[PDB]
């Protein structure tokens, strides 16, 4: 993507696991926010419940949602998947 002006910084919390300073977009869809927590926690991004201050992260539209740089994203689901060799440079996932 190029061009466009709407960028939000929030806080993902997944479990023990936490991220803070994640790159968010409003002017796309919130697939795109839910593409990159696959990224941060592993989790697809359908399957990874983005609950918001008091709603639900939608998929084919934020519809002129209320966001804001600095709140926090609560994720809810598991990466089910055969336990195979981790393979990740500089930090590790351990848990297997």
């Amino acid at each position: 993507g190029s061009s466009g002006s709407s960028g939000y910084s929030v806080t993902v919390k997944w479990g023990k696991e936490k991220f803070e300073g994640v790159e968010l977009n409003t002017d796309e869809p919130p697939m795109v926010f839910k593409a990159q927590l696959f990224a941060l926690t592993g989790v697809q991004p359908a399957r990874q419940k983005v609950m918001v201050k008091g709603g639900t992260l939608k998929d084919d539209d934020w519809g002129n949602i209320k966001m804001k740089n600095g709140m926090t994203v609560l994720m809810m689901g598991s990466a089910d998947a055969l336990p195979e060799e981790p393979s990740a440079k500089t930090s590790g996932p351990s848990s297997g």
